[PDB]
């Protein structure tokens, strides 16, 4: 594992009373972030779980001092997010005093570009934002698989790797309010008012804003980052966040008609997928699976697929998913699809069929 | 209208503390249902609401006395359900005093036979449990048609015409706890925890029971009789309601797996239709008016319709809709076909025969 003795600092990225962090490399692309006060005697339990909560997608952990048994229950309890293109690389954890130039968590990062809101204030093309959401959505579904929820998805935070700029790698970032517990999953018990809910902020969907507490009284994030993503698709098609400004939308009141019309520009089926993802009830809107399929079969299925027409069957299903795979043997197009092939299973994939087909 | 003046009573068919049903005729086939206590002074809202609610089927109204303001109210928030073969017949509705030998309300009805549950003490043929699946599906996408959701289907309350035992003629009957607003239709704001939610009973679909109040926090029963009509779809091919009995599936748990298979006997795109109709999540479950589609195809279809196969044209459609209304121009039979003519629109018995195509 790598630790601080193995690589060089240079200038500060990031300066601030919780933490710093600094930009390195190994012997300028990591980023090393350093939380200050990683030690149960100068923080209590909330803020420490928050910090480690920010290590969730990480690679390796490596520890030099015998681990306190709040370390071991916090590393116990976790679940682990593997690794994914479009998750924000970690390659180390590390604890560490503040020498070495406060016990303080270490996090090794690779360095992007900009963020999304950035990248977004020149329009990009129509085709580079059906691959922003693209990404987006296989990222999504790769935490509900693991059953993790962000709770804090917003343009701030998806980051970008803009060599190509046509087509940007996108990636989730900022783990730090997120949901990762081997015992409930995502169903969280919510007893009290005063509980950690994630991000208490204008994306959080609906089905957790409105819950009231009680005795189970569950909170269910199975779908709850999704909601996020609707309405972070339109900041990705060059409109404003319906949910953000001084006008503004909320996620309580909300009503289905208020939302504003997409440009012309989208396509007729995004819009629609953008349209199911902003539903209300979490019960409307599509598994992450099936929504992240409807993105990649508009991008890469046969036309005959997407026009009204249409024979679809399980063999010829296979047969284009190989077909696929013998494609990729324009990177995000690569990484996109590997993306796809490695999740896609065939029951997912018509039922994101039938819900294109249902939808001109 | 008629009132009292018009008709002769007979033998008491139900005694209660409550109220009293009498056998009646015109100068016994119609039943004479009385409920005292309908006035404010004797009884809250609550239960005048509930006396009222059994009226929603009613063909005509009639009152001797000044209506007082909370019968306005009542009368003035009411969806009215038009009449329809396999909907209970009250023929006529009206207050009176308890002397005519305590205001009272009185229901003039039509007798039937039966309830369900007698009928099917004797197994019946498959082909008459398709026709009685058929019926009730018709009743509830009439009722789903105009707002209306009963709430209480049952076996105890449907109702049968055993004039030609081979088939019967189903009606659903006691409105008590139905849902009929105009303010609201089938979206009910569930604010408290002591609200009436329907009967507090087994067959309450899972939307219904599973869903926690709030502040909108809103009921949906736009899918929920259908679910009942599910698991009563099990006493109907000669099975045991899963969620009725001592060792006993509940609608608030129940996987999809924990459901009993149904006899080899009822037909594969029939146990489809059942297994659709009791899927937890009411999004995945068809529209009454497609579920109801589907077993008049069943019944009806040329049988190259419901074969893997298979060519079905707009034009070709209108043109077998068309030789259906010749061939009713086996009275349960006729009942039915015109049930399913009257509302076939174009649109959803092509959704309903796309159903049946994926399912075999
Ligand atoms: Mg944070
Ligand atoms: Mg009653």
């Amino acid at each position: 594992p790598i630790t601080l003795n193995d690589l060089s600092l240079g200038k500060p990225i990031a300066k601030g009373t919780n933490g710093v962090v600094y930009s390195a490399k190994v012997k300028y692309p990591f980023a090393l972030k350093m939380m200050f006060n990683y030690d149960i005697q100068e923080n209590s339990m909330e803020i420490l779980k928050a910090m480690y909560r920010e290590t969730v997608p990480a690679r390796m952990y490596y520890s030099n001092h015998d681990l306190n048994n709040w370390e071991i229950e916090l590393a116990n309890r976790r679940k682990h997010l593997p690794p994914h293109p479009n998750i924000v690389a970690i390659f180390s954890v590390f604890t560490d005093l503040y020498p070495a130039a406060n016990m303080s968590l270490f996090l090794l990062m690779k360095r992007y570009d900009c963020n999304l809101q950035s990248f977004l204030s020149t329009a990009p093309s129509t085709r580079t934002s059906l691959l922003l959401l693209a990404q987006l959505l296989e990222g999504v579904a790769h935490m509900t698989a693991h059953g993790i929820a962000h709770r804090d998805l917003k343009s701030d935070n998806l980051l970008l790797d803009t060599s190509e700029p046509e087509s940007p790698i996108l990636v989730i970032s900022d783990f730090g309010c997120c949901l990762a517990d081997k015992t409930n999953g995502l169903s969280l018990p919510y007893t009290s008012y005063e509980m950690d809910k994630g991000g208490n902020t204008a994306l959080m969907a609906p089905e957790i804003i409105c819950q009231k507490p009680g005795t189970f009284s569950v909170l269910n994030y199975s779908k709850a980052d999704l909601w996020a993503v609707g309405a972070i698709a339109y900041e990705i098609f060059n409109c404003h966040n319906p949910f953000y400004g001084p006008s503004r939308l909320k996620n309580f009141n909300y009503k289905e008609g208020d939302l504003p019309k997409l440009p012309d520009e989208v396509p007729t089926v995004i819009q629609a997928l953008v349209a199911n993802l902003l539903k209300r009830n979490p019960n409307k809107r599509l598994d992450p699976e099936v929504a992240a399929n409807v993105c990649q079969l508009f991008l890469w299925a046969p036309s005959t697929w997407l026009k009204p027409g249409k024979v679809p069957t399980s063999g010829e299903i296979l047969q284009w998913l190989l077909s696929l795979t013998t494609k990729v043997l324009t990177y995000p197009e690569y990484l996109l699809i590997s993306s796809f092939l490695c999740r896609a299973k065939l029951a997912n994939v018509r039922n994101a069929l039938h819900w294109i087909q249902e939808n001109l």
